[PDB]
């Protein structure tokens, strides 16, 4: 007796909504234009087929299994594959990597709304040609939302409207949550993910007309689209690639995982996969890197939007691209749908993330649903406060949770199942009740080239990469005391089920 997909159309919608968020439309326009455009879409195809493919195979593959057992979750679900005690422990970092993630990325995700009402009720800066007279106004406009330290102090002061909607937003999360898989989450999916689609379309056709002096859209484009061969032997070039094709399509937080013990055990898995993780590949190359860096391009010219790239990760979205839209007519209503296209991309990502630790006090504490999303929920706002009130909060999250902990945590999964739990039996479970076979030749990537490739990067990343503040030592002792709080509870879990065993 467990939740399932109702509809095939439902379960592909869900999972591209897991994965399609504020990585594609914030991350990969960043990413791609820091590292030479054109550059940065070679390594980044080839770790797709070569990390991205496998791995999203391999997570649904382990999902599925689980789910048959009544377990979402990778502390249950390394057991099930490796029946070891170090499995459990090593499965924690799948109910930690989401949590943490979850507790910054909802409140990045409330921006976005907030930043939406603002444009609808037109409550946004009014600048005055002078590039920086019209880039100012918005840069204080984000700096006053999420209360950037104006002194030497690392303290942030969120506004009020922006600490209230943050409250709606988790509000909103738990009241699709709550309702569940199939009457919560594939409702919602159902609903979104055109709406997005069709928001997406419509901002990359209406940035395709932009033409400025300094440019057009289509320069934009080309400097995406043109090779560069000569950084193809730069480690920072594939570290990044491989890096964003996990953030991207989710992969490494153990959510594609929980949302897969959903299926059910006869269900396809190869074809709905590949479908999920192509809708994403698409919905970053073609929607959100046609966006952002054409809208800058066609304002600054190519060596500037470069240069706003390098700045920050927000500035492009959150400050340069809203200056922009107010210097074309109906700009304003522009920047709407675009934190609105934003929003709905965080929202369907924001519960796929916060689903596997409602999974487990589901599946191992046998918590209601309701409960399960409450405690859950409070967790997540509770632990925000971090992320709110202390600078460099977030990025001290992103790294250790988001970014070595799903790589480290992506290693991690791939060895137990196709490894420990038997390259073979791996390979007949993903295959099975498929609809198409997974192509020969992914069976020796996912044995050798994957774990190798992964295993090398991992390697670089330890070594070429004591020169950060003291308040990161907070951040680090809190999100170490999650792991902690975690690993108690799959002990409490262990010890539930040797009683009522
Ligand atoms: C006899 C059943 C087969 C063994 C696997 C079922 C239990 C999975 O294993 C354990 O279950 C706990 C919940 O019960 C999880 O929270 C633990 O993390 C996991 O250790
Ligand atoms: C459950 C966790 C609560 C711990 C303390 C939270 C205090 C937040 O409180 C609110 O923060 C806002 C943001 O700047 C302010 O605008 C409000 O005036 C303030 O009351
Ligand atoms: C979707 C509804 C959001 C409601 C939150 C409103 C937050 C109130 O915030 C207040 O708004 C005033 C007017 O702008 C300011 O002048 C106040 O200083 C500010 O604290
Ligand atoms: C060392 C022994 C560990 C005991 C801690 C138990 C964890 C509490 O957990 C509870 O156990 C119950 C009993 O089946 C379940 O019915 C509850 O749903 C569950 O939340
Ligand atoms: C470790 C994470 C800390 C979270 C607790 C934050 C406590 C906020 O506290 C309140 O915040 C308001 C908003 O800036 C201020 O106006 C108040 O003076 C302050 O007392
Ligand atoms: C944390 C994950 C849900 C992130 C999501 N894959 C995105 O790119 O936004
Ligand atoms: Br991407
Ligand atoms: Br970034
Ligand atoms: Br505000
Ligand atoms: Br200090
Ligand atoms: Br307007
Ligand atoms: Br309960
Ligand atoms: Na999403
Ligand atoms: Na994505």
């Amino acid at each position: 007796k467990r939740e399932h997909w109702a509809t095939r159309l439902g379960l592909i919608l869900a999972m591209a909504g897991n994965a399609v968020g504020l990585g594609n439309f914030l991350r990969f326009p960043v990413q791609a234009a820091e590292n030479g455009g054109g550059a940065f879409m070679i390594p980044y195809i080839i770790a797709f087929l070569l990390v991205g493919i496998p791995l999203m195979w391999i997570e649904w593959a382990m999902g599925r299994y689980g789910g048959a057992q009544g377990h979402g979750t990778t502390p249950a679900i390394f057991y099930l594959l490796w029946r070891n005690r170090f499995a459990k422990i090593l499965g924690v970092f799948g109910l930690w990597i989401p949590l943490v993630v979850a507790i910054y990325y909802v409140y990045i995700e409330s921006w976005t709304l907030g930043f939406a009402i603002k444009f609808l009720v037109g409550l946004v800066p009014e600048p005055p040609t002078d590039p920086d007279s019209i880039l100012r106004p918005f840069k204080e406009f984000l700096y006053s939302y999420i209360g950037v330290p104006k002194g030497d102090e690392p303290i942030l002061k969120p506004s009020l409207f922006a600490y209230i909607v943050f409250l709606i937003t988790m509000f909103i999360n738990v009241s699709i949550l709550i309702r569940g898989i199939s009457k919560g989450i594939e409702r919602f999916a159902k609903i979104a993910m055109p709406t997005l689609f069709i928001l997406a379309v419509f901002l990359v056709i209406r940035v395709f007309l932009l033409e400025t002096p300094n440019g057009t859209a289509a320069d934009g484009l080309n400097f995406l689209w043109t090779p560069d061969f000569e950084k193809l032997k730069d480690p920072g070039v594939w570290i990044a690639a491989v890096g964003q094709i996990f953030f991207t399509l989710s992969l490494g937080f153990g959510a594609i995982i929980t949302y897969a013990s959903y299926v059910r055990k006869d269900q396809d898995i190869v074809l709905s996969g590949l479908t999920a993780a192509t809708l994403n590949e698409k919905a970053s190359v073609i929607l959100g890197g046609s966006i952002s860096i054409p809208a800058a391009v066609a304002f600054f010219g190519v060596a500037n939007a470069v240069a706003i790239a390098k700045a920050g990760a927000f500035n492009l979205g959150f400050i340069t691209l809203p200056a922009i839209f107010s210097q074309t007519a109906g700009g304003t209503f522009l920047g709407f749908l675009w934190f609105f296209l934003l929003f709905f991309a965080g929202l369907t990502s924001s519960i796929a993330i916060m689903q596997p630790m409602i999974a487990f006090l589901e599946d191992e504490l046998k918590l209601s649903r309701k409960h399960a999303v409450l405690w859950t929920a409070a967790i997540v706002f509770f632990s925000a406060h971090l992320v709110m009130f202390l600078n460099k909060s977030l990025d001290e999250m992103d790294f250790w949770a988001g970014t070595i902990g799903v790589v480290f945590f992506g290693l991690t999964e791939l060895i137990i199942f196709f490894w420990i739990f038997g390259a073979d039996k791996a390979w007949e479970e993903i295959n099975r009740g498929g609809i198409i076979k997974v192509p020969r030749i992914y069976y020796y990537v996912m044995r050798y080239i994957t774990p190798a490739f992964l295993a090398v990067l991992l390697v670089v990343w330890a070594r070429e990469y004591e020169e950060t503040h003291w308040t990161v030592w907070i951040t680090r002792f809190y999100i170490i005391g999650l792991f902690l709080f975690l690993t108690f509870l799959v002990f409490l879990a262990e010890r539930r089920r040797n009683h009522e065993s």
